[PDB]
């Protein structure tokens, strides 16, 4: 293994390697991440341990860091003009002089021909121990030159979504070693939606396998990185190196998700028919009690439902719950006179049921009482009343 | 108050209680136990005392105990279904892997407080031990029915990973913090809370607008001075029922309206677009790219980008993009794919089935960076038209922001 002294003594042997990043739009190389390499003893080894070592003085990190960047940016001057240049930069070291010296190094290469808006700067926020509002201040300055900001390692140690969103980054880098909790896609889904509202694109990294790439794609992944794509190498690659492979790999993701979306919408339709038949059959009868009715319905729909109740237009529960437990139905009258408009989507679905004049399923959510994952089916009725049915699973 | 003052007069220490209110029944669901001492003809908080890092842990637990015993003695006599919210530091609890505390709880089960009424307010970002061990221990607690609530969610603790791991029963979000970054981050936590099954409890509600924010963003439970301040005794369970019933009626009414105003707006826009498109599409043998140019001029007042895609998200045309009040044509976006975008495929099969067009929620455009909405409109030949709306049009319409 490599002692730090070994590196500073042979500083002329240090070189950048590059890892390509691929777009979901054009399935093409959109830019590269600059990584640090040294030629020691007929072999190439990473300067990672060297940059990550807290024991090594900062100037020697910057000393080396510099030659790699110069070599890397010298290379970019000659490649395609629209390539992005992703660069790892510690917040604290960058903040030693409020980023002054670094920016001048970037400014230098603008003159030499690299537009500043090609620079993506990989910052790790939870590593920062200075005043966060000051770091956020500085990056503002950077952006006013078009410089892009990417935040690393989301959700690991001191990571913080409040502090991240304040930074209002251009990119979020999410690594998927995490995928090797079954419920991690909830994490991913949540992230993308936060990212969509503040306008940060998602870059998934450390993609070592296919299922990982699929996870990336179907959870809002705009850009992609990993060994499974292309490993870091000393030179650049043909921009459309993986185009056909990704085109086909993505076609298959699309097909899957559609077969997936249609299959659930189709299922919803038939269920609406089953419910419509059941309800109108029962509703032509002398069951004035709104409560008598849902009991009958539950027996009708015994195979697929586990809870049923009715509410009015403003979310007030008109009836009490029928609840299936241990294969038997129980009547819980106490649940009458409760309001549910506070629930996400609830009011939205009321006006949807009206306008659309049909019934439908919700997405998957975790029922507050039982705890297991369920879906609710909402069905509109005569007299501006709305029926709710709770369904567990059927995969 | 010096800490010595407290330990010296430990017999003067007493719990106060703050009630917590349900959105369902607008009633008192339980109380948070808070720590107080009677010093010099007056009542003052032991907060500073529990938060002081200088004070040895034994003396914090010594006092803590006096309060919990008094508090739980009180609960033995109140209603049987009341929840008991209790502040507990992770690190002090982890000094003996929670063994002693649990035995204290176990004791009161015998005396008549079934364990599922206990909510344990933990602050995860204060923990400096191995997280997976703390997560390990709380599992044990839960297997007795003990409930777990995490504190300072939203700001100080905002780790979708940890939240997803500790898999808590409750998230406590405080609203002194009160769209900004902050409101979008609660959004993403909200979305998760419903997926992992954690109820939202909003606290530090000092005003009405705060309560409304709480309500419309998935708040199941509520706390603050604006509701009821802490006091040394319990309150009648339906103390605020009618006040909250009416205060919530007004939130419901409001939301039924902000939502209609946007759906109404969508309908008319669909008509405008339908008229424009079919006018331009009838007697035209010019290409799809030529068409969208004409359309952008048609819709010049309200659009800023227009393009078409096929059923699998491949962009059929270039873009027309309005810039500095002029329309530019961007051939480069031809043959780009967008199915990776959230909602994209979902909306294709929605446009088909429903056979109509509609707006998206508000999102931040990746190029311009301002907040926009997109309108999706289905066409003949299994093709789909998209139109990105600027803020300048959203801002001066009714309730699209
Ligand atoms: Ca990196
Ligand atoms: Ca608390």
């Amino acid at each position: 293994m490599l002692d730090p002294l070994d590196i500073l003594t042979n500083i002329d042997d240090v070189l950048p390697y590059y890892q390509a990043i691929f777009s979901a739009e054009e399935q093409k190389v959109v830019g590269y991440e600059v990584l640090g390499r040294i030629l020691a003893d007929s072999e190439i080894q990473s300067l990672g341990p060297f940059f990550l070592d807290a024991g090594i003085p900062e100037e020697y990190k910057l000393e080396v860091d510099n030659r790699i960047i110069r070599q890397a940016l010298d290379r970019f001057l000659e490649a395609d003009s629209d390539l992005l240049i992703f660069m790892n930069q510690d917040a604290n070291l960058l903040m030693l002089d409020h980023g002054e010296s670094f920016l001048e190094l970037l400014k230098e290469y603008e003159a030499k021909g690299i537009e500043l808006h090609r620079f993506v700067l990989e910052i790790t926020e939870h590593n920062f121990e200075g005043d966060i509002e000051q770091l956020y201040h500085m990056l503002a300055y950077y952006r006013t030159y078009g410089i892009k900001i990417a935040v690393d390692n989301i959700g690991k140690e001191s990571s913080n979504l409040d502090r991240i969103a304040l930074l209002s980054p251009d990119l979020l880098k999410i690594d998927l070693q995490a995928l090797k909790s079954p419920s991690y896609e909830h994490v991913l889904y949540s992230i993308s939606l936060l990212a969509r509202k503040i306008g940060a694109a998602l870059l998934y990294e450390d993609i070592e396998a296919n299922f990982q790439l699929q996870y990336a794609w179907r959870n809002g992944g705009r850009y992609f990185q990993g060994y499974y794509l292309v490993s870091p190498s000393e030179t650049f690659l043909e921009r459309d190196v993986l185009k056909q492979r990704l085109k086909t790999e993505f076609h298959q993701f699309i097909t899957h998700e559609k077969k997936k979306l249609e299959t659930v919408y189709e299922h919803s339709e038939q269920f609406y028919k089953r419910v419509h038949q059941a309800v109108t059959s029962l509703r032509k009868n002398n069951l004035s009690s709104d409560d008598d009715f849902i009991k009958k319905l539950a027996e009708e729909l015994t195979d697929c439902s586990f809870r049923i109740y009715m509410c009015d237009e403003e979310g007030d529960q008109l009836t009490g719950n029928v609840f299936k437990q241990d294969g038997e139905w129980i009547y819980q009258p106490e649940y009458a006179e409760k309001n549910w408009s506070w629930r996400p989507y609830f009011l939205e679905n009321i006006m949807r049921m009206r306008n659309l004049r049909k019934g439908f399923f919700s997405d998957l959510y975790s029922d507050l009482e039982t705890g297991e994952m369920i879906r609710t089916f909402s069905y509109p009725m005569d007299d501006q009343m709305y029926l709710f049915i709770d369904l567990p699973y059927s995969y």
